[PDB]
């Protein structure tokens, strides 16, 4: 019994889509949703998706409000619509998948993921909703979260971290850690090994080992002696380089957090969206050093210490693949003389 | 029980809003609602008005579709809100009225137009709705039209015109003579004696009496003569002077449809809006006479010729006032020798 | 290879998208494409669609320029999208179809038919094209047109008309008149036998057999004799009856074909869309008689008066099912005392 | 002698409509207007309202620049309209009102408010203005404010902050304390006893009275012994319980500035606009801890501990209603075995 | 070869346009430029310009990433055009020209500056690139910037600091400070001694002397007794007066940061835009002291030092005209008693 009406009504009486019977007098104008308090027109939802206003602003109402994985594992898993739930993409303020099924009716492509219509596309089901384990057994494509045991089928434990209505967070009052499932062409596929980004941001960067602490704390060239990082081009790649017009290096998350903690400098994500690998136009401000195409990764330093110290320096240029957060990244590894030069994460 | 998806619902299966039950999915695009039907957007309707695209659609389905008085009647009589109906203005595509009565959350003023916010606004009543003379006996401020009698009310007959949704006509299957009643301040009016505006259009325009037959069928030179016309500029006034750079006269639609049949012109509508006087930049396409504003008025010839015929002509200039469509008209009269040079409605 | 720019270089210098070589300078404003000539912009294509402005104008510029189905007969064998081409919805101002293959990086679902996702869709093959007539042999889903026979294939006849750039016309320069073909998960259908809906315009109507030519020419009382139409309730259903402020019947177009050179009226198109059967509010200008929906289908006259002659007519009220291009629709069929009183498309 | 070009040139050379005379070349795209400056295009009003561009561009450059009262003490207090001023309402980015009086010639109902229209409006008016204190006397439906005595009326000490050109203070160099008056049909109101909202943010919270100093210095435990609060709640209330994943109470801000110190949250305002009790979806970043309507109130919190404090606590169940910023505010109370549970601003 | 699906490749792979082959697909709605990243449309780019949509994404990709001269320079030296690069305006989020000379095809008005149609503008060229400083050799108007010396012409040592990528710095991995020269109708002229404005934000504002070190550190009293400027106003001027409702003076950047670091205060910039002296509406926070419009310098304290100690203080008011960022600014210097009483950058 869906309007726009009693989706205001929600979103004004329960701060989301809850299922409510009511009605609130809407105004639609522009790519802007208001509601009516006390004579004048109060903003209830501004479109910024490509979708028609009225039809976001129903799917952001019936946005998923539990913790859910970060858009970027859902992509890296092939995820292309979810079962019964809206994933907001809190990132670009749009719905992270183009249709739904049992949502609505604009968007909707089934009532239910069973539909043949489904077969063919990846359904995200959720272990917490009650049945979806079971629609997943009979889907012939799809991912599938839990927070236990599935009888017979293989877990892959996920990150730690969920995000909670656009808050990427390790769970204390709630469970953020899930085990993953995925199935191709009706057979559950075998998640490979994988590392984790680690979700950081920049402005409020918290180190999670002891090698984080000392990365932070001590100073360049103590640092690199304690952990034997001695010839790995660490001043280059985590540190960075802000001596030559062209930035050099600067592809670890923490070493963007240590500089910035200096001096600021700019980061313009031109390619705005959720990403394992992340590509930045930096400017430092400081001393003028920029570059184009920063890729950074957010890998725990001990991680990023692990892979590069399991690589074979023998060699001028080479591809490195790593599994990090289910996908494949190419690194390209560049030596001399059995020392690195650079690492960074290939840009295709 | 109102909502956007519910009016598309009774717009897609009644034609109009008919209080019927059910949903249709809906998208809002611009300024424009569409449909979804078979997989593919329809257009239901696109916001011409300056309210919100979901509001105007809402009224427009809710407007009235039996045939109500002409804007410019209602206008003319000071009509500022309808009782329990929406007034669509079909030459605007906007409601005439601002504010509603009972019919939208979004711009009613009140449910009920016996709430004391009616009060001081003269609300339209409708005869033909069953307790909407009783609400006029008691309101305040307000204007009634009916079919027949009312007890003890002098009527005030109204033209033989109605619009039925945006056709202007004089009914056969349906009554459009209206009995007219106004109240200022508790009082019932006096209504004035009027003329009415006939509601032509150039394209389509037919006589409707025998002067008027007259007119169109013979020469200029041999009507004037029949109807002793000789000394009223009517070769001016009504049938138009094309031989300078400024068109001359031409202010009796009438002469514009004669001109019409001969040779084409353009009329730029510069406020489109219902009005007893238009004004119309006109440029003949035949000679090239051209004029900024021609004021025209489409009254009966014999009513025309009826107020020249009834004037003092005995000074060089000065202002006539005529009763029309209950409001008052100054016409401009321009004289020499004790004949009409011009005879205008008047531009202010 | 494919741009903005470039589309607009085959717009401005082809007509249409034929595959050249070269750009033009593009503005975008609202949902507007304009090309500047000698310092001033020039408006190419009003985006009327649900789509962003650029994907719509590559669309429409890639449309079919060949005599293709009109998209109510497309609608009716349910065609999801069409191989390879885009059939341009002129009715819509949009594309026919959600989807594309082979035609803009933006809609496109597959680059050939033959790719997986488009097994389960009926896709539209035309077997004037090279290797289409092939490609529906292989497809699990589809429909296909051809000229002439297809090696083994029963085929269905077709109606005369077809679409050429918006204009339904029987072909004289060209081939409108196409054999059908359908296939449900792989089997070749039998499409049913059927009647076809004529495509004619209010306006330019034209009689296509004797009884039609004597329909238009003779008065209603003298054809119901000729043609042994008495009983049917021709006077109510084709002619229509004006009299009482419902407008009764008038559901075939060659009666509002006939009532339109006496009298002109209004026909409010509130669900604009290609449809076997059209939806009309109705205002007859004369009367004043009018009608919410006044559902008009275009047959034949012979067909409709052999369909409504093959009825059992001792029952008072029930649904006459009628195949009509290709899809069922279902009539509603009053009669009393053996004799019909009326016979309509039925409001679902 | 209004003008769009004539308000911009007050705005660039004055900083608002100072009444000055002028013209400065203005452009009009989307809904932003923007002004010419040595060959280039700058912004000097971006539209937020639901009113055209440049109306609502003429009605923010006549905003009231002094300190004036904060719109939910308007709202509270049933204000419609302002007497010849705009009450800029800074967190919608709108005036506070739909009409105006004697300020913009497209929103005016009225030049004077002592016209008709006005009468059944509540009028707000300004001691501070001239002739606005007889205007208020005169007035049918008003609230007035002052910075002294009215002879004869007897006041309302407001609160001690007010707005200033957006941002609320208790003013040094300027009144922002007033003295309030109200009329409903001709007759003042005698203004309930009331406690006031604190105005604080959650970013800038300081604290205003020593109990409030200790709540942010002294732990939980300790602060409730020297307050002797043991039995309130306040654990709930107050601090707010993060272990659950529905976050438990957390509705007066001090609590909430308390816990900002610590670890950081995402409040989500789903109704943007000034009230007196505020609505959040809030999300705890450290815990996971959420709730979908978080009712926030800003008292001081000794008024809170005072209203607390005189609840009889032997029932289950009740609603307490206490005056705050002139209004009813009904607070759910919670009690179990003559202690509090909850006490919580009820949710309509 | 240009395309908008070219520009977005470059965007996507390069961060901004970079001459590389290849095509993204592009939507575009509203104003917002987007691009398909795994079924999802990702923002390339929102138009805050007053071009189209597409025009102005270009340009802002073709935007030149190296250290420029910041709008402000340009601007006071009369730019009208830049040579073969767009100089994109951060402040503005807009281009900081109307026109190019072969960068776009819908802004340009040639492809190279040598065209007679740029004769009469002022072209910007940077001989940092190939061939630009012998194009302003024969431009008729243009200024030029350099790294170093340029055969016979004398130059103008421009500000230390220039704007890389919206980031004004002195640099220290780049060049920053560059030559200036200026040619008007093909005469190159003296640019007069200068003093240049520090561009410093108000939140992240450093002192650059020891006189702007000791104003930041002492108190108002004890600083005026160091450096002898009894008698100056510096308490009115520099500190600013925030006693009365109108605040008195705050003119030099560096005491609205010295009042900044005490109590928090608005700043409205309504004409938003790069200039030598900026004026705000500022409304102080603490005690509610306001001004409509403040004009604001950033000088080097020890420069505004000595510009107010070389003036002739025996006169009630004069104007006071100084070169600053190669633009005359006039001071409005008011005296009385031989003694300073207010000294602000004249409000034309
Ligand atoms: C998360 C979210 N809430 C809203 C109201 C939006 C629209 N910009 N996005
Ligand atoms: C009379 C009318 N019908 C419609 C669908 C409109 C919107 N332009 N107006
Ligand atoms: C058939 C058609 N041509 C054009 C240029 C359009 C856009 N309204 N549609
Ligand atoms: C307070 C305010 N000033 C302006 C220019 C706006 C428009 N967003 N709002
Ligand atoms: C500097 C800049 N980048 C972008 C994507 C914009 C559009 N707002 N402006």
């Amino acid at each position: 019994a869906m309007s726009l009406e009693n989706v205001a009504f929600n979103v004004v009486n329960k701060g989301h889509f809850d299922g409510q019977q009511g009605e609130v007098p809407v105004s639609i104008i522009n790519n802007t949703v208001y509601t009516k308090v006390d004579g004048v027109d109060v903003e209830l939802f501004e479109n910024k998706t490509t979708l028609p206003v009225n039809v976001a602003f129903e799917l952001w109402a019936k946005r998923n409000i539990k913790p859910v994985p970060e858009v970027k594992i859902l992509n890296n898993l092939g995820v292309d619509i979810a079962a019964n739930t809206v994933i907001w993409d809190y990132k670009r303020d749009a719905p992270a998948h183009i249709s739904t099924i049992g949502v609505c009716s604009m968007t909707d492509i089934a009532k239910k993921p069973t539909e043949t219509i489904c077969a063919p596309l990846t359904v995200f089901f959720d272990g917490r909703v009650d049945g979806q384990v079971d629609l997943f057994r009979n889907a012939r494509n799809g991912v599938l979260i839990t927070e236990g045991s599935v009888k017979g089928l293989q877990p892959s434990v996920g990150p730690k971290q969920a995000s909670l209505n656009g808050v990427t967070l390790i769970g204390e009052a709630v469970k953020t850690q899930f085990n993953y499932y995925k199935k191709v062409d009706g057979v559950v596929q075998q998640l490979p090994e994988t590392y984790f980004t680690q979700s950081r941001n920049l402005q409020e960067f918290k180190p999670r080992s002891q090698m984080e602490i000392d990365f932070l704390e001590l100073a360049m060239d103590e640092f690199i002696e304690r952990y034997k990082l001695e010839g790995y081009a660490f001043e280059h790649i985590v540190y960075g380089d802000f001596s030559h017009s062209q930035l050099g290096g600067l592809h670890l998350l923490i070493g963007l957090a240590k500089r910035f903690k200096e001096s600021p400098f700019e980061l313009e994500d031109f390619i705005p969206m959720d990403s394992t690998v992340k590509n930045y136009f930096i400017t430092d401000a400081q001393t003028g050093s920029s570059k184009c195409v920063c890729s950074v990764i957010d890998l725990l330093l001990d991680d990023f210490v692990e892979i590069i110290k399991s690589q074979d320096l023998s060699v001028v240029s080479k591809v490195v693949k790593v599994t990090i957060d289910y996908t494949e990244i190419s690194f390209m590894l560049w030596c001399k003389d059995g020392h690195v030069e650079t690492f960074y994460p290939k840009l295709q």
